[PDB]
């Protein structure tokens, strides 16, 4: 059928960065994480080499995307297909080959799928302003990021869905492990001291024969599956403009429903948040020069140059919003 | 949002719309477009301040605002009928019930106010699949509530535990006995909303109606505990199943929203090779039959047994029931 | 090997009624309902029958122990290690011999040694009360029969505790459904019911040729399983006397507790709970009364004569402690 | 109504145990036994009733009772250690050291308010099993908290959960700034706790001291709060290591008691087929060789720290540890 032909047609390009995300989502009748995780699961081989049984991983895949909110314009299903894809294109980087195996690459997938699940379109601040049972819970620190791989894993005990069921217990516990410090490492009230460490970490590179990085001890390992989620978390700004633009709408539509949800109880309006003294341009060009760009920067210098025309990509979206800056 | 304390021309639009909060066939769609999507908390709001609940109870207005919007918050935009439009609905609904001729001055300001709030927190956090479908998939809130009264347990969790939030305590008010008085009712009454229990409430109600003991002023009279919360279970159940009974414009956009969040389970269930729910099946579908049957064996039984309880007072509820199901004959594809 | 053989001995009594409980709690390291469970176990060879590996078993056994308080005088690890073993001599009674399944008999065991897991030493009513979490999360309803029960299954995702692993999808569900059904039929809140429905179906008994109690459906089935395990956990009446006296000690001590707990909270005082107003004796034989004695009544009948000295020791009890009410 | 919080006939011994209530070294085994077994309802209310904190914060003496009995009621009994004798403790010394010269009219009235409260709350629901043993048995708990810091982000959930039963708001006086601000600090200082931070805590607290400022008078100058939240989680985390600075006969006890513990831990880490844990092993036990290497590396190089910072004020405190460091020395058997 012509439906499902121009579906796997817009599949094809899932190894390349710029993915019809949004043009998949359309097509596959809302189910874009589904797909692209099931897609991007057989071109690793992954329920092979952990034995997933087929109808298992498609049962829990549908769950999780279940369990993103549908009316939540940025949060959503397609976000999470975005930043597992976005992670997927990072993985094979030519910088890091060879590098991880097989359990830390299904970590920093699995990760990136669950990494906002169940986002409620509001932050974490305004979970703990209103005394939310997921900040009493939490006790305010990290409150959505926790919550989120509390679901994750949660949703693996439902019926038929446990994709780890064949993994061993030497194994679960490490891919555990690992989702959890990745996922944490998304709150961006971590940002500024991941992007030390990353910087640190660039300043003592240890390359191989190969050319390819050189990653010993575990703290190194994760530093760089935490930036690396980190890095396709907050990719948006460095996707082709078609793309970048419809996250900006959408992520701004958030904002401004939150800002009405504060003006509706009276509380301080949030920053971005307020549809009425908005600068969409100017926050984007601000977005980017003070955290986007810094952190892809430092990412470009770690596998020089395998991220050459991104960072080109993001530096000519910055200016395309530049010029477009009124007052 | 008014400019010195007068109105918005589309507030007041809405304000127009609420004219018609004491009658049956409220255009609740629209109230629900002109407020923001806010039809719960306006609604619920318009029916305290009418019935002078904040002054009985020292509600503060802007507690009570908050703990609206952020019940209403609580229920699923993405849910195309167990959303904050079908709790407004229930509510109003629920609202002209209490207001019943049978009914006048039989119920406490406690009752009446225990009713409304149990309304409007009986389907709240919604997922959008039945109790079935969450104890088959093994879901966390079917493990919490050991696979009994699922939902209906959650909606009440969930309810009272928004009260907890900042300045949302609209019952701060209320003495210990009065709120372990409210407490038990609303519990007594959400429990009730759930379907496996239909029966035996019919039941006990047709058996009400039967022993019936009225007058002093032609209303009824309701001696012990048993009796009146049964009377008020039946009533928010009434309200609950009340779209088949609302005029057809209105009952056709309840249907195809049921409907449609029914097909999304049927489709969810199929995509896991669940067994395929009833009416759930968007293939193999008979939206007319299914709404005669559930008319003809669950629907009519009730209301027709609540409009012998407060007779004459549901003659015109009934007619339009009975009414409805005639139309949906005809549209029965031979 | 000093109180080991002695323990062993002591064992011999398991299906029979009078077990000395107490003497295995001490010779057992206050693992009562840890070992009367391993034997048990073993002797209707359950562990062969679903393949239950003795480490996860034992595993459980003992996650399932700890998680009852040390500091509850009557709703501990001893009383559910009592109604176990209570329910186990049931469930071998003649009357009733071959008339429940493998699985069903599972249900009512493990449904036992859960029914007061991580009892707090209080009612439910206290619990309601002061709007503790656990009595918001459950409705007033059944509190502590839904904590129970919660926690029962809840502890089997622990660290290899997941007995119930080599059952199949449909077993599972018949179990679960059991055992909740089981559990939640001990509040005392149901019990008028459950008394009445016994007595309805002892009315309209019908079994065999060789005269074996004739269970058609699920009603019938589970409604027997249930009054089962509620005579065994309102079995310290018609146990001998010497046994009776330390139940009826412990649960007044705790009541008194929670007396105390009330008068400290100025709140007004549970009946039974007053240390200055008891009639610990006119309470025993109230209790046997109102309740132990018409429920044992009619258990008796359904499995006539199998409990005749059961219920011969109860009246029996009645009298020491009626005999001890001054004036 | 009663003189000290609670009831108890030998009022007038309570009465003047309560009275080197801002003494180090307090017989709080004996108020314990007084008190009916509520050390920390008592010695909660003594402090605040001292500091006049009821007054300061609006605080209903019968919510204060009724919260207090109830986070008591929360400390297991049946756990040698971590119970609320040990909260009650880490109470009264972090009341003392709040106290210490140096340190005056250097804290807000809701920062005290915050240690003190956090102090009473920061072991609170403890089971008797570290956060290791917790972790390695895929408890609920362990996984509800992503392995980070299982039991402290308990203790804190716990003790701001109790603030909810019945009359247990305590802060309900305080406006939302003072709640913001307080909640933060409370659960700085209890995540504080975990041993985990012990090593970064010490180097901070050394950096503080070795840039140590003074003010005209003689007391610390913290400007910015992390220098002062950073002071508090040191002084609680202090009072929390406290007893080997204890008078001996103290300091006895809560070894015992502590090893007993640890004991119960090891007993049951070997029965479920598990490594034994440092100092859990009830048959090749160093409890004297224990305590010299834990006031060796962990207790003398923070108090001796705490000690520069508030230099002379806790001189005796460090004396005290020292004698009785050298008193365990002395009965390790060779
Ligand atoms: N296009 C964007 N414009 C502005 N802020 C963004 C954009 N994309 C991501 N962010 C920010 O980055 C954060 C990442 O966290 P999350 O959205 O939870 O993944 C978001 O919450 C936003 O605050
Ligand atoms: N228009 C309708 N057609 C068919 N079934 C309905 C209709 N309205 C309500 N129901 C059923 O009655 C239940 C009422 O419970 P709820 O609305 O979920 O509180 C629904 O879940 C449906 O199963
Ligand atoms: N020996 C006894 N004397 C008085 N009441 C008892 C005795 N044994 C049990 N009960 C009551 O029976 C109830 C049975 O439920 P539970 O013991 O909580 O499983 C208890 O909660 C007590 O209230
Ligand atoms: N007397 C003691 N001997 C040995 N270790 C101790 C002693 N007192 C406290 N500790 C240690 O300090 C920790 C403080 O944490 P907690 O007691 O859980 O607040 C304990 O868990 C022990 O590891
Ligand atoms: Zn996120
Ligand atoms: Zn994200
Ligand atoms: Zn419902
Ligand atoms: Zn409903
Ligand atoms: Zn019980
Ligand atoms: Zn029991
Ligand atoms: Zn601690
Ligand atoms: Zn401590």
């Amino acid at each position: 059928t012509e439906q499902e032909d121009v579906l796997a047609k817009e599949l094809e390009d899932v190894n390349k960065w710029g993915l019809h995300v949004f043009r998949i989502a359309e097509l596959s009748g809302n189910r874009p994480l589904t797909v692209i995780m099931h897609t991007i699961f057989q071109e690793r081989d992954l329920l092979k080499t952990f034995k997933i049984p087929v109808d298992t991983l498609i049962t829990y895949l549908m769950t999780l995307e279940d369990h993103y909110h549908a009316d939540v314009a940025y949060h959503n299903n397609i976000h999470a297909a975005d930043v597992v894809q976005s992670t997927h294109v990072l993985l094979s980087t030519p910088a890091l080959e060879a590098v991880f195996t097989d359990l830390e690459i299904l970590a920093a997938i699995f990760a990136s799928a669950i990494h906002d699940v169940d986002h409620p379109g509001v932050s974490n601040q305004f979970l703990i302003n209103t005394n939310s049972e997921l900040a009493l819970m939490y006790n305010d620190s990290s409150v959505l990021e926790n919550h989120h791989l509390a679901v994750g894993f949660k949703l693996l005990q439902e019926e038929n869905c446990d994709i780890f069921q064949n993994l061993t217990k030497k194994q679960r516990q490490s891919l555990r492990k690992m989702v959890i410090d990745i996922v944490l490492a998304t709150d961006m009230s971590k940002h500024m001291n991941l992007l030390a460490d990353l910087k640190t970490m660039v300043e003592t590179k240890k390359v191989t024969s190969s050319g390819v990085l050189l990653l010993d001890n575990y703290s190194d390992r994760i530093q760089v599956l935490q930036n690396m989620v980190h890095c396709a978390d907050l990719s948006n700004p460095t996707k082709p403009l078609q793309l970048y633009r419809q996250w900006t709408d959408r992520i701004m539509e958030e904002f401004f429903r939150q800002g009405d949800r504060e003006r509706e109880r009276g509380m301080e309006i949030s920053p971005m948040c307020d549809k009425h003294n908005a600068s969409v341009e100017k926050s984007q060009v601000g977005f980017i020069d003070y955290i986007v760009h810094p952190l892809w920067e430092t990412w470009a210098d770690l596998v020089h140059p395998d991220a050459q025309d991104i960072l080109d990509t993001l530096e000519d979206n910055r200016e395309w919003y530049q010029s477009t800056i009124p007052q």
